[PDB]
RNA sequence: GUCCC
RNA sequence: GUCCC
């Protein structure tokens, strides 16, 4: 098709209507900037490479960029690779940038640059240089940056960066950069609020840095400010995973009552770890349209109790006083002040870590007529007695979130509250909830369930019980009232399914996840009852994953309804034991079921009758990771409705002679991560079902024409090929020819589809191999 | 030093003492009999090989053989690899064994064989013919066996071997066989017991197989038999995991009340699954000699509350009544008969699968006067309650088994009662401190000191896989005075204290492996420094908690000498740029033993090795995904014999290893990306005893990578699974290993060359390089 | 590759 | 390869 091969070692887009050439040279183990790239390139990233110095030659013919992302092609030593360390900084020769007339992005992250770069054209809207080595700003080295709009020089001076003074800001600095919207000095090791900054600001992130004191005029002229962050001056340092030094004599950050009265824009105010006592009602006087305030991992325990602030807060959409308890102090209630009932427009509450024994219905009362509120996160409190029934008076409610916690009778990352710098860029790029309201009782201490422990919680719709205690012999009484419920999250217990009626009260059950509930299923001699689904008319989806199942009861497992079953990480090769037939039609009576995952069952092999009693609409099916040596493709005929076959991480040697003659309906086959070194010869021949092929990662050598015949390689949607071991011979000629010409989608023709021989070839991309010696 | 390269693909030992001459063939991936087999050779073992046929020349020269073991050659297609399926039976040929005059044992198991192989010698004391195709047996093809004394012909008709058909027998079959000792006739589909056997037998076995009813006189002639197992024969069929069929009507084996009467030595008795109902007294009026009984799977719950018949047992050791449950019925006590006490000689007492609600004191009162008591097992029997306290009664006991149960306020295999056939032949713990009270897999989520009151006595208790999820404060175990081990893995440890666990003054080993829980959740606060208060702490076990955040900043401990740390995110502390942790482990004074596998370090960054103790003998930094290793830093490690770094990504060794470490004898680098060796390596490294280089890719090996005068103190010296290129250049590398006295394993399966072409896949103890000589 | 798996 | 890990 392709009358000149693509050899750029960078993926290539047209946006035809925004009039862009998109380059991406994203991690392909650069050391020069590749030529040939297009004049007309106007979006090219560099990110990940270990190119060395930029010069005028760099980007000479590219007149039409208005973004460059030359990220991290010289990280600073103990944020970067440990085995590929970067021996010297980033060198960028005069003149460099000075040419790019319409250069609007430029981004010089992560390269160990010991100045702000000079000679950048006045085009330019956004400058970042995060995780460089500069650490003194001077009015002089900003002049070129007049139309700058954008400024990150964040990252330069702290503990995995360290520059060993203060951060150095010359006075007025920023003051002449008439358009600078957003200025990001955080992570730096910062003294004072630098000033006078530009009245035009919208965002300012001044967060972990050395400042003990806000001045009162430090804000005067910013009345366009719409985000402020302070946090992490003058930090809480309890149980920091970071290296972190408090304020002496445990001051806070100390800011005057009126620093704030000219920010009468400000959406987002964030004092994260700033060791606050007090807020004064005082700091609001002049912010009425406050959205977002962030308050944790503060020392504001007391004040929660009292809070006269939150009266000048009506406009508020987002409130978090996570983790302000003091230390070796376990309080009995949580004592939340009459205040709370002002702020009319509140969405999102979270109080994790006020740390407190009992939560009754009443200390909540403050809430009850907050209209708008949609999620109250109540986690990492070690609350050990809470009765459920309370959350009746609050069916509005999207999520309670109750996790982590002690009881017994929109998501957040798992370090969130204790990371030094949740919005920290990498070097790459720049759930129940849907299902209803949501109470999430997981990771607790909930041994034993009855039906009175959900005495008024009928609307709910999902209720997690993950990582709980429970050891039970469910027999279908213990969830009564819960009509509505369409998910239940029991992972991570010790499910005992001595009775088949378990769980059959939950009437509305869409989803029902049991895996991680392998204790009882560890133990001879234990009845267990698979065929409970029976019981469940309108169950979609059963996941029971990592339950370690080798034995059952039961014969066969029953639904009319169940459309996806998970049973990864079971024994079926102990009961499928070679001779043992009693078990071969598990899954037959799942008559709905379209999707299987039978992976990591250990099946080094498939006894006959599997593929007979698969059930008769099965269209995916996983055998991944099963350590399987052999397969026998002609028992694919069994599946009439197959789609996606994924046989990936398996040792399979050999693909079958004619998949066409094995599966008419097969589309999506992954043979990925298998011990597959050859082809048989008319392999694909009339396979015009076939739309996906993986056999990346096998140790094929070559391919002939035979194998993959033009009519269904012009189909496929995508074919993998990488990380085999082809031989660039002279047989080989039509392959490498087919691969450098076709139009069929192949990751990591870059990266990664390499000749290992002859000798002369070792090593070499296959679409820049030159074979015309095969043609004299 | 070898003059003579071994190119024998089989071990080779000498017993100078015995005058044995021991060739080891197994899994050799063999399809020929190997020429050059010893001449002096007396056992020859070709177990697991593709060897399709025996004839006359298999054995020709070595008329010395007393054993050949030929098993698994050909193994039944449902026992076997479907991957290398055995394509046609084994052909044995005439004359093939008839030469070998000495012979004494013949294993041919495995193979296929559809008749018992004619022309054996008259040596022969043992014949081995398991999971073959053998399933009727004839008085003609059994009178060669003369002087057979060992017979083994079961697995030749059950459910992964089956033959279609009952077993036959003839008539007096064995009657012949006048030295006849051990006959094993089980998994085999045999519908009665062959009579008349030979009065000689010390041992039968018939179990698994379709016996309906034992005659009267079934076993009249066998005054010398010791050992008679009839188990699964009519099974109790209850959650079987092997497809099992019980006799009709529900019946039992019909053993009529004398049917024993002739078994005066009678020793060990196996009634296992044989759906028994009763046992009556009149079975053992002539055995007064029997030690091991086993009565479990059967339905002998009613029984066990009568039980006369332990009244004409009163010198049985081992006495098993596991899994005897009603179906459907939850006992709310355990009714033990008075009978119990009459067993004065009783040292092991089971009885899992009882099934009952509660047990109290009084309910064990009928064995308070075994004096000889050593284990009493009652798990597996869904328990509710228990006051531990009623064990105070039974400080004789070795082991108190109460595992896999529902309390809350020798070893036997995972899958044991329920196995088909837990003595089939393969084709290839706190115990041992004193007491051992065994709570693991109950329902307990919190333990107070009352709990063990009166239990001081105790040495081990387990606790593992229980729900305790407790801020342990040190109050708990108060009376445990006595306590050497604790297992308190797969439960939920909260170490908000520092003084968790401190009361157990007398503690060697503390197992919290598995207690990942509460360390996965951030801002909790766990004291790691606990270890301080735990003054005679051997060894910790912390394993796959995930740890990756501690408040404390160091562990310190006088005594501890080993502490297991795999499975945990020392990444995570020990963050690059973060030096609070990297002391961690360094107050840990008398530690000698160290695991920081899986802890997912990419690379350490500086200041581990010098945080470590300094009597570190033994570390594990295997399976981190290392990419880095600055070996110069093994120099703080003055006391390291041990470095196991398998299953890294190391790309190469150090230019000397000898200025690295002085000390250091064992060096794993097993499965790691070494291409090649620095020059001088080894150079002058004369400590080193221990040097695996298997599965890397290295490709050459010089001689002064590897000098001789330290390769030949080597004990052990792994090199196979490497992509050596056997060129010219490999001269001196291919030589030594061929002539070497070193041990290296695998030269016969997996010492190869990759290349170039021409060698490629060929061995290297084989390999001709004589063109480089010219 | 006789039991485990 | 800046937050994670
Ligand atoms: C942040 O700046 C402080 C001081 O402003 C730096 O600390 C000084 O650094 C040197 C080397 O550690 C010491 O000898 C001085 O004693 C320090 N002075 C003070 C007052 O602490 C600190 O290193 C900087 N932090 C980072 C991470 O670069
Ligand atoms: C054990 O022997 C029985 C006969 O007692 C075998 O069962 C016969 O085999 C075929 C096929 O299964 C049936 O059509 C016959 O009717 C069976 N006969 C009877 C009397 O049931 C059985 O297959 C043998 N067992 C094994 C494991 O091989
Ligand atoms: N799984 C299970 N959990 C229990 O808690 C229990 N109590 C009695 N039983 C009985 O134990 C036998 C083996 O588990 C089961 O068979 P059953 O007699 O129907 O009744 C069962 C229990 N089984
Ligand atoms: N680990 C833990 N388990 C608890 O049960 C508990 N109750 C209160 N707390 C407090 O929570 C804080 C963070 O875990 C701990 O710090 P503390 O204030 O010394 O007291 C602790 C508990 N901590
Ligand atoms: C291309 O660059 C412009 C300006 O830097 C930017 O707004 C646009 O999103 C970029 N797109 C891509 C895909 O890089
Ligand atoms: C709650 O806290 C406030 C402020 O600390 C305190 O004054 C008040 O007495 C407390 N009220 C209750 C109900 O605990
Ligand atoms: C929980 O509170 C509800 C009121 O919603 C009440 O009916 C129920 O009895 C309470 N349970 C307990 C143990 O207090
Ligand atoms: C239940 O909570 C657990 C642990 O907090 C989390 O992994 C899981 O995603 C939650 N389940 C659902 C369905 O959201
Ligand atoms: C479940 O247990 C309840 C009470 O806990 C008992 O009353 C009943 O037998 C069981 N119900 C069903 C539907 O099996
Ligand atoms: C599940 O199987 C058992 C037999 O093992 C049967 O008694 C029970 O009622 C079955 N349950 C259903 C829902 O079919
Ligand atoms: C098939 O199922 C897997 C999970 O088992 C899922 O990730 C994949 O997207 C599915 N694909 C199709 C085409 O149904
Ligand atoms: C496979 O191929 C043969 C010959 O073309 C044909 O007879 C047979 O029906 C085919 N089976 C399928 C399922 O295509
Ligand atoms: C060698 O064969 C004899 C006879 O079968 C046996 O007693 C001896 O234990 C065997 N030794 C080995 C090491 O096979
Ligand atoms: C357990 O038994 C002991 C005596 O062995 C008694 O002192 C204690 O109170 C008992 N505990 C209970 C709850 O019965
Ligand atoms: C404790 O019991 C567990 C769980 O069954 C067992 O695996 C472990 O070996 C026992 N602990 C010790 C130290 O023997
Ligand atoms: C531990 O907690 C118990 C109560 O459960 C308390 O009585 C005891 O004094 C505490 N011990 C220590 C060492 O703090
Ligand atoms: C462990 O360290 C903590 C402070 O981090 C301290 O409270 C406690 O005294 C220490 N405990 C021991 C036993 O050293």
């Amino acid at each position: 098709a392709r009358w000149f091969p693509k050899t750029l070692p960078c993926d290539v887009t047209l946006d035809v209507s925004k009039n862009h050439v998109i380059v991406d040279c994203t991690d392909k183990h650069l050391t020069e900037i590749p030529g040939g790239i297009p004049t007309n390139t106007t979006n090219l990233t560099l990110t990940i490479n270990h190119i060395p110095d930029i010069s005028p030659a760099s980007f000479h013919r590219l007149v039409h960029l208005v973004e460059i992302d030359f990220r991290c092609n010289c990280v600073p030593i103990r944020l970067g690779s440990k085995s590929n360390m970067c021996p010297r900084r980033l060198q960028i020769k005069p003149r460099s940038f000075s040419g790019l007339t319409y250069l609007k992005s430029l981004y010089l992250d992560g390269n160990q640059l010991l100045e702000i770069p000079q000679g950048l054209p006045p085009s330019l809207q956004l400058l970042s240089l995060e995780a460089n080595n500069i650490f003194s700003i001077r009015k002089e080295q900003l002049t070129e940056l007049a139309n700058i709009e954008i400024l990150y020089l964040g990252q330069n001076c702290y503990y995995r960066n360290p520059c060993y003074v203060s951060y150095s800001i010359e006075k007025d600095a920023f003051l002449n950069l008439t358009k600078l919207k957003v200025l990001s000095l955080k992570d730096n090791n910062v003294t004072t609020v630098p000033t006078v900054l530009p009245s035009t600001l919208t965002e300012l992130y001044l967060y972990n840095n050395m400042i003990a004191e806000i001045q009162e005029d430090d804000f005067n002229n910013l009345n366009q400010l719409q985000i402020l962050d302070l946090s992490g001056n003058c930090p809480r340092c309890y149980n920091a995973p970071f290296p972190c030094t408090p304020c002496k004599n445990n001051s806070p950050l100390q800011i005057p009552v009126n620093a704030f009265d000219a920010l009468t824009e400000l959406k987002v105010l964030r004092l994260h770890s700033n060791s606050l006592q007090h807020v004064p009602p005082r700091w609001f006087k002049n912010i009425n349209n406050l959205q977002e305030l962030d308050l944790s991992q503060n020392f504001l325990a007391k004040e929660i109790g009292d809070a006269k602030f939150l009266h000048f807060l009506p406009n508020l959409i987002q409130l978090d006083l996570s983790f302000n308890f003091e230390l070796q102090v376990y309080r009995a209630s949580m004592n939340l002040s009459q205040a709370f009932s002002s702020l009319k427009s509140l969405k999102i509450l979270r109080i994790r870590g006020y740390v407190f024994k009992e939560l009754k219905s009443f200390q909540l009362s403050p809430l009850h007529n907050l209209q708008n509120l949609e999620v109250l996160d109540l986690g990492t409190n070690f609350i050990k007695i809470a009765n459920l029934s309370m959350f009746k008076q609050f069916k509005r409610l999207k999520v309670i979130d109750l996790s982590v916690n002690k009881i017994s009778p929109q998501v957040l990352e798992q370090l969130y509250y204790f990371r030094y710098d949740k919005y920290a860029r990498s070097c790459r790029f720049k759930s129940c909830y849907k299902y209803g309201q949501t109470l999430d009782l997981s990771k607790n201490s909930i041994f034993f369930i009855k039906s009175s422990d959900f005495q008024h919680l009928s609307f709910l719709k999902c209720l997690n019980l993950s990582g709980n205690l429970i050891s039970q012999t469910l027999n279908g009484s213990e969830f009564q009232p819960l009509a509505e419920l369409r998910y239940l999250d029991f992972s991570n217990n010790r499910l005992d399914l001595l009775h088949s009626t378990a769980f059959e009260e939950l009437r509305k059950l869409e989803v029902l996840d049991i895996s991680s509930n392998s204790h009882y299923f560890q133990s001879e001699g234990i009845t267990h009852m698979l065929n409970f689904t029976k019981n469940l008319k309108v169950l979609q989806k059963l996941m029971m994953n990592d339950n370690d199942i080798s034995s059952s009861t039961s014969r066969t497992m029953e639904s009319e309804s169940l459309r996806t079953l998970e049973f990864r990480g079971n024994h079926l090769d102990v009961l499928w034991r070679d001779g043992d037939n009693r078990y071969l039609q598990l899954f037959k009576n799942l008559l709905k079921l379209e999707e299987l995952d039978i992976s990591k069952n250990s099946l080094s092999f498939l006894p006959s009758g599997v593929f007979d009693g698969m059930p008769p609409n099965l269209k995916n099916l996983s055998l991944a990771k099963n350590g399987l040596k052999s397969f026998i493709w002609e028992k694919l005929r069994y599946l009439k409705n197959l789609e996606t076959l994924d046989l990936s991480h398996n040792q399979l040697t050999t693909v079958p002679e004619r998949l066409s003659n094995c599966s008419r309906s097969l589309k999506n086959l992954i043979l990925k991560n298998n011990q597959i070194r050859s082809l048989t010869k008319y392999f694909l021949q009339d396979a015009f079902q076939l739309r996906y092929l993986d056999l990346s990662s096998n140790k094929i050598q070559m391919i002939q024409k035979t194998s993959f015949p033009e009519n269904v390689l012009n189909n496929l949607k995508m074919l993998l090929l990488h990380h085999n071991r082809f031989l660039c011979t002279c047989d080989a000629v039509w392959f490498v020819w087919w691969v450098q010409h076709t139009e069929v989608t192949i990751p990591y023709l870059a990266t990664d589809v390499t000749c290992v021989g002859p000798g002369a070839h070792k090593g070499q991309s296959v679409i820049s191999l030159d074979l015309y010696t095969c043609e004299l």
